[PDB]
């Protein structure tokens, strides 16, 4: 568990299910020859922090100080690095990132990068406070981006098929937010962010239904903290 | 950290480690994220082989156990699962050095087993066959275990490594033969008593004419009832 070992940590838990998606694309996307070969990894999937969109819309209970408290139990285990599999708490980014002594990475740029230079007009998929606050507004107009996201009545029906999935009813939640991503496509996006750590897990297997590339915002986070580790001399 | 939060001491391998916090997930009853089990996970994969400790002479996996259990407590951890059957060879030490509660995947595994089934095949690694683990448990139990023979027990091992190199296609090509095999010998029920085995099998199950037995949701199952034994959950 050493620092010395270039360990990463997960701040997770939001939603848990997310969190162990996250896990086996890990796995997945790491080349390794046994288990010696992969990346290590301490994570913290304590669901307690208070729920993201009621604090930002509702002034509901912030989560701040729970992420900042395992952010420094993660860093005290070791963790060289933190990766936070939750789009909607990139609100409290620099926050953190002012008090971590680890290494950060944002799921918002690692996401945006990953995706094709050709695609112009991007859709987004994410909870109703990601829209509200504006989280990939300003990095998405930065790389010369259109952000197309559902109107009020979609939205609703993709809020609820995230909240579908964390109530643990994929099926429901898949019949929920497949129309809105056609709609979507209908309306002219040339890819798709997944932009709730949820929706991939509700997306598996569609994506041959699925007219356009998915952006996936777990898998992009994933292959980011990879780099990260393999960049050391002695990794 | 949270109260009662629970360790994982993972790792062996990552992939079954990832397939424990799912199934936390699907076992736990939760209205919302905030009513799902509080974990923390040791995924630190560079624990020494198991089995080449034990059969073949490989460096200890002990020390590196000791280690992550110290820092799970450290971080909070007041109960500690271990998603390896193989080092669970280690579980008393482990237990002796631990202020963490531990619990089992062995008895748990035993314990999800139906009454009525009392000759049961056995997928493990060559390591956890020949130190017994299961062994002792199971006859106290009134248990009759039947393992793959040699050639079958090969296979069955090069399935489990296949997995962990990340290949559950040429992994379940090799293994599903070794479990016909194994029905056809009378086992009324079959203990998947290699973390990785359920990975393997996932999506078979209907084709496999008898039950199988989850040794990481067992183990599971019995971390959720601690947790939920407490008055203050
Ligand atoms: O848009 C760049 C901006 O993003 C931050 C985090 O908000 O860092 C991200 O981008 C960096 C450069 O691409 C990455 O190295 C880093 O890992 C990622 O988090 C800011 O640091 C930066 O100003
Ligand atoms: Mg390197």
């Amino acid at each position: 568990s050493n620092a010395m070992k270039h360990t990463i940590g997960i701040l997770g838990g939001m939603g848990p299910a997310a969190t162990a998606d996250m896990l086996e694309k890990f796995v997945e996307l790491r080349h390794a020859s046994c288990d010696q070969q992969h990346i290590p990894l301490i994570v913290s999937s304590i669901p307690d922090i208070p729920d993201r969109t009621a604090c930002l819309l509702s002034g509901g209970p912030s989560p701040y100080r729970y992420l900042e408290r395992y952010l420094h139990m993660l860093e005290d285990a070791g963790a060289e690095c933190i990766v936070i599999p939750c789009n909607t708490a990139h609100y409290w980014f620099d926050d953190l990132q002012n008090v971590a002594k680890a290494r950060m990475i944002s799921i918002l740029d690692a996401t945006l990068g990953d995706i094709p230079p050709s695609a112009r007009h991007v859709g987004l998929l994410a909870t109703n406070a990601t829209l509200a606050t504006g989280l990939y507004q300003k990095k998405a107009l930065a790389r010369g981006l259109t952000l197309i996201q559902p109107e009020d009545a979609g939205q609703a029906l993709v809020m609820q098929a995230i909240y579908t999935l964390k109530r643990g009813d994929k099926t429901a939640a898949q019949a929920l937010l497949l129309p809105q991503i056609d709609s979507l496509i209908a309306r002219g996006a040339q890819a798709i962010i997944m932009g709730c750590t949820e929706i991939p897990l509700i997306v598996a297997g569609h994506e041959r239904a699925i007219a356009c590339p998915m952006i996936d915002s777990t898998a992009s986070l994933v292959r980011a903290a990879i780099r990260w580790y393999e960049s050391w001399p002695d990794t």
